[PDB]
């Protein structure tokens, strides 16, 4: 799973999740699906955008969470969108909303009840994806157009189908 991690994400992204792990006592070696799928997540968070012209999403994951909270702060007192309990992921410029964001090798349906009942909050938009080419989003709502979320569904499926051959995705697939 290292071996294939390191192959598979960007450097960046590597730093980043052996960072989070640490720092949560966690080593990369041994819940090496936990490095995997932080490394996922982080990536999807990053092709998060229509990629082209204006910064429309800040990105509050992979930065320092305690940090990450004063970002939060001023983006609700400049909107005025009501503070979130838990850290979201992203924040929506154009929408006016913050997003959470989902990666699971679970159902996509099962994987956003579980967001929802936890977030609480009507107001923070989800959006979840899975390895199988399927997604799920509050209210019908994709944020994206489709061709930015072919790409991410395209990266997670060959992400899927890379840890397949070498015989680590049912293990992948388990762990969660
Ligand atoms: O998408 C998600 O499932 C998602 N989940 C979380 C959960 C909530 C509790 C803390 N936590 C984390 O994973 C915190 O990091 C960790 C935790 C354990 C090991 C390594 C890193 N936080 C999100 O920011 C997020 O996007
Ligand atoms: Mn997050
Ligand atoms: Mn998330």
């Amino acid at each position: 799973m290292e071996d294939f991690v390191r192959q598979c994400f960007n450097p960046m992204i590597v730093e980043l999740a052996e960072k989070a792990m640490k720092e949560y006592g966690e080593d990369p070696k041994i819940e090496t699906n936990k490095f995997a799928a932080i490394c996922t997540h982080l990536e999807v968070c990053f092709m998060y955008s229509d990629g082209g012209s204006k910064h429309r999403f800040e990105i509050i994951e992979g930065r320092d969470r305690i940090m990450a909270w004063t970002v939060v702060n001023s983006i609700c007192n400049t909107t005025g969108v009501e503070k979130p309990k838990f850290l979201p992921d992203l924040y929506d410029y154009k929408e006016n909303r913050f997003i959470e964001i989902g990666v699971t090798r679970r159902e996509v349906h099962i994987y956003y009840l579980e967001k929802a009942n936890k977030i609480k909050s009507e107001k923070t938009h989800i959006h979840i994806f899975s390895f199988t080419g399927e997604e799920m989003a509050t209210k019908a709502d994709y944020t994206l157009d489709e061709e930015s979320r072919a790409r991410i569904k395209t990266r997670l499926f060959t992400i899927r189908q890379e840890m397949a051959s070498r015989s680590l995705w049912d293990s992948f697939r388990q762990s969660e």
